[PDB]
C-alpha cells in the first residue's frame, strides 16, 4: 500500500552531476534497506546502491557507479538522496527506489512507484 516515489531526475551532459531523491515512506524497523535500481529501455533492470535507513547505517553501491555515486539520508527530512557525479551516457535510465522485503527467505525489492527519468548526453551537437 505504501510505494516510493524516485524524483530529481533531468537532462545532463556527461560529466555532470545530479542528486535523485526519494522519502523513506513507511520505513519501519522491518523495512529500512532502501534500494536504488535503474532500467534503461528495452534493457533489464540493473540494481545501482543501497543504504541500511538505521543509524551508522552501511552505504552499498555496483560496481558500475562506484567512486561516482553517493548515497546519503536526511533523518529530519525522512528522505535518501543518491548524488551521482561524473555521471555519463551509460547511467541514462529511469531509476526507482525500493523497500527490501524478505519473502520466501530470500531478499526481495519492492514498494517501488514513479521512476525518475534521467537522460546522459551531449547537448550541443548538430548533424542534419
Amino acid at each position: 500500500e505504501v510505494q516510493l516515489q524516485a524524483s530529481g531526475g533531468g537532462f545532463v551532459q556527461p560529466g555532470g552531476s545530479l542528486r535523485l531523491s526519494c522519502a523513506a515512506s513507511g520505513a519501519t524497523s522491518e523495512r529500512d534497506i532502501m534500494g536504488w535500481f535503474r532500467q534503461a529501455p528495452g534493457k533489464e533492470r540493473e540494481f545501482v546502491s543501497a543504504i541500511s535507513y538505521e543509524p551508522g547505517g552501511w552505504h552499498y553501491y555496483a560496481d558500475s557507479v562506484k567512486g561516482r555515486f553517493t548515497i546519503s539520508r536526511d533523518n529530519s527530512k525522512n528522505t535518501v538522496y543518491l548524488q551521482m557525479n561524473s555521471l555519463r551516457a551509460e547511467d541514462t535510465a529511469t531509476y526507482y527506489c525500493a523497500w527490501q522485503e524478505i519473502m520466501y527467505g530470500e531478499a526481495y525489492w519492492r514498494y517501488w512507484g514513479q521512476g525518475t527519468q534521467v537522460t546522459v548526453s551531449s547537448e550541443n551537437l548538430y548533424f542534419q
